[PDB]
């Protein structure tokens, strides 16, 4: 049962993709172990690099294939390293970029708290063969977090657990246990760009939407209502194009659904205050001047949605 | 005539490419089946990952080709291992992750019922050489059906099946025979973003469609209606950008198509009242207070375009 | 000059780069030709797949290379397989999937019909040394034309022809004939989507447009005209998004035109009318009266460029 | 010094990357040499395909390292030939698309001429060892140039020189001189579709925008620049999502601007025509019918930058 | 302690990635050294190109790895030559395309200067065994800023030091020093796009956003008012789409910002100046003479908000 020591050294954790709930981290995986010793030049340790290990498996090395479970697709693996002592055991050393998946709920965009994810799990063998011994995880990382689009928070989770399964093979004695590495980075969306230029101007047009009230004619009143939805319809697009791909609605995207109805509830109003009457003009001077009415009794829609 | 079980494990389908057809899919293939009973080291059965695997083919171990035949291009193929067991069964265990194809119909957008399809079958070798025994499909799927895109409805479906190649080679008896696995997996789609966020708002701008019959004046009933026909036009342009692209029309194109009707049948109306006579400046009194007339006659044949 | 069988196999034609004029195509080469007799195993035939089929070519089994000459860059090469047999005879098979070029006009556009196009030829052996005895072309043809972006309609022509080089190396006496293989699909595109959701409400709006002409005052008649040149360049980005980029105008870029078109004539007309004059409100009220005349036309001029 | 003559056969000339400055490029390479008198089966000229020729070289085949100097990455290499002959000399033969980099001026778009250039230059072998003795380059090329991107209408330039390098290996005899092949091949870009679809309508706008003082009113005439401004700014945003990219202004980028000039000139004038006065409604009495200067003299500007 | 020669060829800076902070780079890097004098061919240096070092390597040829440090992903090598001269000495000579990071500040766009860093360090070899010696950057790049881009503007600075890292694989004395190599180039955005067609129109546009004073009566004053914010929307959504995407406000996007501002308090004084009054309608007939009052307020603000 050999004892694997491993560590991770996290680089850049970058180009998150929002549809297919991905992300892609760039670093090194560091693997050792003790085998049992082996000669060599001097009483030295050997450095072996890149195409000159297989070289050394085809002898009948054994190195065993470490997994990424989590990543999509096989990762860019850059330069490997294999570092044999004359006691006996063994350094594996190798640069990775990998694109990882893990489930990413967005709904409450731009203020969505996620966690990067990875976890490594032996390919070839159970927890009785190897088994991973202790883990360090290195993040190289420290301020200018007002410049990155991710602030991470936490420092780095680390957990080695034996996974079983039930459903297999047809070998079961014992072939159903794997040691698994999880390593955890919680970071935080950096809300900045999108608070004062996607929320704070549609404020503003929410806002001075309720103005079409301080337009004295009816007229004016209802066809003035309808350049302000021309106007949110073009807001929509705007945001549309730039704003990351979902299959659900952000707070963002109900923001403009609330655009819309703050509205068409204007022009029904704006309607009901001309045609609700003992003559056909009794305008409900009172609800004619919800003038600072509605827009108050927007925010009772507001914060009740925050409950 | 080679008996072959297979196993696949399927870890993520995402990806769905609307125009090309096309879906992506992350797992594993297991192909066993008896060999010729051989001597390992000591008497476990031996291990044999990757590399070392081409070695093992060109001293002779007989591993089959087995192909994707609906996968475009060839797949991202991952780690490859080979149990050899003394008893003489062979294990083959490979990752891998490919683009797939499938005939899919999205008419019925965002209201499509999909079929997501897995073919397998060998490529150098028919039913009389290589038969698949049994198939079994672990779909560690589960739950998050209201936030994640996709519903599963359906567990694993399968058929395995003999495949009859009417043109061959120059063989002649009964080597037409190919063994074929076929998995299928019904799912649907999550409606709910494209109807709050979509469907929603165009029903609003269609009922504020009809809202220019409440206007007063000629003047005023016309120019408005115009504004109106830009502003279905601008909700083209957010929906289209967004929206999956396909060759021909979703239900929400058709919304659209219903909202250019609406107004230019209103415009036809307008115009139609002004200048239709029996004195000269006739105002039909009842045609201009269809005024909700055919905003139920909206409701009665969009609820008509039914089947 | 060795007789050699060809087969390909049409899996699917897709992603048309309009502007590369460029598509992709999976399927299967089947080369075929017979060789000196050899003793194989048993005395059926000897099967070689991927790797092992290196091997046997470094022996000296001499497997000509075939190139597809209208392959941009290099295919996508899956599972290859020699099948070679007793009485001498080799089959080779491999999957390919690879991006082809051929002239492709879509002037006509949604109404373009073009042919995706394969032409085969060995790239070292002239038709003195390597000549195309046949070629069968199998498309895994019919049904859903209406599901898919294209409607294959011929079953496709195919001639083996011999194509001859003036301009060469240092060889001399004949070797500028070269054997080829041209296989064409006749395929027209799918124009439902085009039809409805862009030629549709274009037509509307321009027909609309024409609505301007029954406004009562000048002022009306011509503050209106600048909404709708508004329109028409909203309906042109709404197309532009979506549409094919091509280096030529397309059929409904020219209608756009008309479009612009049909509302600065108006300009002129409503101008024109208003203040060439004997007066200042001379607009001739039957040269305004062009309310109907002017739709007369816009069909007359719209079915010329018919010509 | 070894004297090697070279051969491109022009395919495909596509994909102008704009702000990379970048096109591809698909064609053959061939180089041809004399090397020392060699024995072949029987006495026929040897072919040496793919594979084969790798093992040439560890038997110790000269076969010189000719790199592209402005690609960009390493190119797609398709089949590769040697033709080697009895008396020694050496054909090497490639297909190959690459990504190439030139110098590129876009600043007149669309109305660009372009040039497309190969520089190639040995690897590791100066003029004295390896020297460029000649250079044909056949560009298969003939008609419809209406229906492609570009218009090539020169026929393939060529220029053989050495190239010094001034800083070191540190082998300093004369290292320094490597032979230089460069290709240059002339094109113009296909103006057409950017001429009617584009050009056209601007043209009309601000035509059409000078439509706004034969307006009577003041208000109208205020109120109505708004919307052309609105007009300009809508064909913004529709030009720029389809044009290419720059770091720099083209032909149309300025027209846009000379719209909206054209316009908040007319502002100006609109504002000063009514309020500086000598009573109140001082609108100049010459000045309104500024509807005829104004236009000729945005023309008189317009044919001002022809420098 | 190995002494080596580095040189890094930049040919191309392009491709700048501004959220995930990266630029692409392609050269060639040397790099000699002097080993142990070897007999080779003759007397005179042995040049071994591609394929034939995997064979040096494998008669026990030492050739150290070096690896850049700031690079995503394996760069895309192009030829690689070893240069094997007799007294020992052995030169290294690739070609490189690379995908490279660093921190970037795109904060004060279009008008940031960035520096584009390359840093070369050993993979397996501390300071003791291998030493970086010297250092040359050779920047084959002059002229022609009107077109590019980037405006390089210094000559590149250089930098090597010790770079040690804290822990370790359990060796304490000295084993935890490796050389680095730093490679910046300085270089400024070309501001001259950026400045003409978006930061001078959104001007205008905030210019003649003021341009609602001079509007005479108060409905009009404020109908007109709300073109304006659809118009400011308009050319968000132009910039946007345009723009490159980022996680922090730029220049113009404040700019951008303070255009919906104006407007809105614009909005809040036309109705401010109609309903506080003693009457109805007494407009506050010096407010509305707010015309150029804080149209300088604002540029009082723009002088400032540099400081
Ligand atoms: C038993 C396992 C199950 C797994 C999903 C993952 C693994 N690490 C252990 C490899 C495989 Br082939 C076998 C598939
Ligand atoms: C006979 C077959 C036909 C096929 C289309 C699919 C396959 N599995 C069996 C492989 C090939 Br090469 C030969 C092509
Ligand atoms: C003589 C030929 C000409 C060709 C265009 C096509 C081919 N099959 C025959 C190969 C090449 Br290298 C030589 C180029
Ligand atoms: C609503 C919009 C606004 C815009 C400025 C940009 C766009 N993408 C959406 C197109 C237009 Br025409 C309509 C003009
Ligand atoms: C001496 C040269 C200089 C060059 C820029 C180009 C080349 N063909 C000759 C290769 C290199 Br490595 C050496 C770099
Ligand atoms: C010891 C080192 C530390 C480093 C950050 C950089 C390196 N060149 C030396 C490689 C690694 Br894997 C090990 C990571």
């Amino acid at each position: 049962p050999v004892d694997v020591s491993v560590s991770i050294f996290i680089n850049k954790i970058y180009g998150v993709n929002t549809l297919e709930q991905t992300y892609k981290v760039d670093g090194y995986i560091v693997a050792q172990w003790t085998g049992k010793p082996r000669k060599t030049p001097g009483d030295k340790p050997l450095i072996v690099e890149n195409t000159q290990i297989e070289r050394w498996i085809n002898n009948g090395l054994w190195v065993p294939a470490l997994e990424f479970i989590n990543v999509v697709g096989s990762p860019d693996t850059g330069n490997k390293r294999l570092m044999l002592f004359p006691d006996g055991r063994v350094i594996y050393n190798a640069r990775f970029l990998g694109s990882f998946s893990n489930d990413m709920d967005f709904r409450l965009f731009p203020f969505d708290r996620q966690q990067f994810v990875l976890e490594l799990e032996p390919f070839s063998y159970n927890n009785q063969q190897l088994r991973f011994s202790d883990i360090q995880v290195y993040t190289e990382n420290a301020d200018n977090e007002e410049i990155d689009e991710w602030w991470i928070r936490g420092k780095a989770s680390t957990h080695i657990s034996d996974i079983r399964y039930d459903h297999l093979s047809s070998v079961q004695p014992n072939q159903n246990e794997f040691s698994r590495i999880t390593v955890r980075i919680d970071a935080v969306r950096n809300p900045s760009y999108y608070l004062w230029s996607f929320i704070l101007p549609l404020g503003l047009i929410i806002a001075a939407s309720w103005s079409v009230f301080w337009l004295e004619s009816f007229s004016e009143r209802l066809q003035t209502s309808f350049t302000l939805m021309l106007t949110v319809v073009a807001y929509a697009s705007y945001t549309s194009n730039i704003l990351p791909r979902l299959p659900y609605t952000t707070v963002i995207d109900q923001m403009i659904i609330a655009g819309y109805g703050s509205i068409f509830a204007a022009i029904l109003l704006i309607i009901f205050a001309h045609h609700r009457q003992a003559n056909g003009v009794e305008d409900d001077l009172l609800i004619q001047r919800c003038r600072l009415a509605f827009p108050l009794g927007f925010l009772a829609i507001g914060c009740v949605l925050v409950i």
